[PDB]
Formats: structure tokens, C-alpha cells, sequence
RNA sequence: GCUUGAGUCUCGUAGAGGGGGGUAGAAUUCCAGGUGUAGCGGUGAAAUGCGUAGAGAUCUGGAGGAAUACCGGUGGCGAAG
């Protein structure tokens, strides 16, 4: 419907996955989209080309808002995420800035013990 | 008998030493919302499980429990724990 030119991109990033959702910065969702959505499963599912893929067909998914600038919250551990970011850049958006805001508690809880091989 | 051992008094310095009572910010979880669709989850690959009664993701508000990131250093205190 309306224009906003300069919104905010969210890029959980997972091990097992990689899901990308844009907002306006108010938190009223635009849309999302996952790199397990596009029938890519096992490691596959896990590759920056899956990546690449998802960044795609989130940009087809914007053009009626058609932003020229964006913000990336890049979040865990980014196999695929290494190569999101540019591919947003060439995706036509001229990207502002990166921001790390993986959440670091202050030894809130205990965490789950990890794998044991 | 004596004052060197051992004790007492006057004056200050450092400290995660101990007990009790207050309070604070991140983080996880649940609930109430607003947006928002077909996925989420995990794996060698899957499956159980979760999702159209609207999940996962995003912003706001609330509730409860536990522990206190950097500072932090074989640095400090304690008879040992």
C-alpha cells in the first residue's frame, strides 16, 4: 500500500536453518520467508545458497514497498548468513549498516548441556 | 625480682571474611495483545512432537523462578570446606 524507503531486515540464523522477515521498524510485520520453505531439506536446507535463494524470494516479495535502504539484524550462528548481506545489497538496497545483535545473557540460566559424542 | 617471650590500651589502612533486611538490568519460559502466513523443530537422512482455533518471526505489557556478563588478574579474604 504506502511507502517507507528505509526499513529493517531480521535474519534469524540458525545451524538448521536461516529465516529472513522484514518490518518497518514498528514491528508490524511486511513479510518473511524461510530457507526450509523452497523444498531444500537435509543439508542442503543449511547452505548460503539456500541463502541466497530466500534473500531472493524475499526481494521478489517487497517490490509493491520498494525500500532503497535497509538495516540487517543478523542473529546466531550464520552458515548461510555470510553471504545474505550482499546478496540483499545487490537485491537493490543500499544497505545502511550491519549490527550484531545476538543476545548475550548475564549468566541468566543455565544452559543445556551440549553434544556428546 | 627482670623484660626480650606472651598479652592490653590509644590512632588508622586493605579485603568475593560471616549473618540479616532491601533493591536493579540483561537472558530463558508462560500469558495478554498488534502484524503476519505454511511452515516450525530436529537429524546422516529421518521420525515423535508443534502449526490454519493462525504457528515460527517481529514490537508492546504482565507474571514467576534462578544467577549475577565486562571489570577479573596462579588479584584478594578465610583455620579448612
Amino acid at each position: 500500500r504506502k511507502q517507507v524507503s528505509d526499513g529493517v531486515a531480521h535474519i534469524h540464523a540458525s545451524f538448521n536453518n536461516t529465516i529472513v522477515t522484514i518490518t518497518d521498524r514498528q514491528g508490524n510485520a511486511l513479510g518473511w520467508a524461510t530457507a526450509g520453505g523452497s523444498g531444500f531439506r537435509g543439508s542442503r536446507k543449511s547452505t548460503p545458497f539456500a541463502a541466497q535463494v530466500a534473500a531472493e524470494r524475499c526481494a521478489d516479495a517487497v517490490k509493491e514497498y520498494g525500500i532503497k535502504n535497509l538495516e540487517v539484524m543478523v542473529k546466531g550462528p550464520g552458515p548461510g548468513r555470510e553471504s545474505t548481506i550482499r546478496a540483499l545489497n545487490a537485491a537493490g538496497f543500499r544497505i545502511t549498516n550491519i549490527t550484531d545483535v545476538t543476545p548475550i545473557p548475564h549468566n541468566g540460566c543455565r544452559p543445556p548441556k551440549k553434544r556428546r559424542v
